[PDB]
């Protein structure tokens, strides 16, 4: 099992920066949407669904923004956020790349820099053969610019 950020190298475990483009302008009560799925990409890494893979989204997973509020959509399912529960299992068994099933809903000067982490997402794997051969990932998920209230 293997992930890449913007098409770049695989990743089989760990710790990546994930940048995003954020909303330039936020009004106090707006909401912000970081689409994961533009960025985050996973596969199997034998493809035919043979010794199919079993991610996850994990608790703790939450906000860096400490004190904000949102919500999380994960394959079909919109969590509050920061994640107090595991999410539900995406299957990946196919090799060609599977963008993530994956949004985060920010609600709140400068209130979020360029550069800085704005939220850790920490995604579980384990397959199907033998002990699964578990893995953590973490996203740390960057703005590419500033974000001003
Ligand atoms: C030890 C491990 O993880 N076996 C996993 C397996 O791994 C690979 C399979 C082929 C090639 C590679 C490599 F060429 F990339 F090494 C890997 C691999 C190994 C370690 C990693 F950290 C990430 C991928 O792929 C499977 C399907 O995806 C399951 O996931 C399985 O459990």
């Amino acid at each position: 099992f293997s992930c890449n950020v913007d098409g770049g190298s695989s990743i089989g475990a760990g710790t990546t920066s994930v940048y995003v483009n954020l909303d330039p302008v936020i009004q106090p009560g707006q909401n912000l949407v970081v689409d994961l799925s533009q960025h985050i990409s996973c596969w199997n890494d034998y493809g035919g669904w043979y010794d199919t893979d079993h991610i996850n989204l994990v608790q703790g997973s939450a906000f860096a923004l400490q004190s904000y509020k949102g919500s999380l959509y994960w394959n079909n399912v919109t969590y509050p956020f920061p994640l107090t529960t595991n999410t539900n299992v995406l299957d990946i068994g196919d090799k060609t790349p599977m963008p993530l099933p994956l949004k985060l809903y920010i609600t709140p000067g400068v209130v979020i820099k360029a550069g800085e982490v704005i939220a850790r997402i920490h995604m579980y794997k384990i397959a199907t053969l033998g002990s699964g051969n578990p893995r953590n990932f973490t996203w740390n998920i960057i703005s590419n610019n500033s974000v001003v209230m």
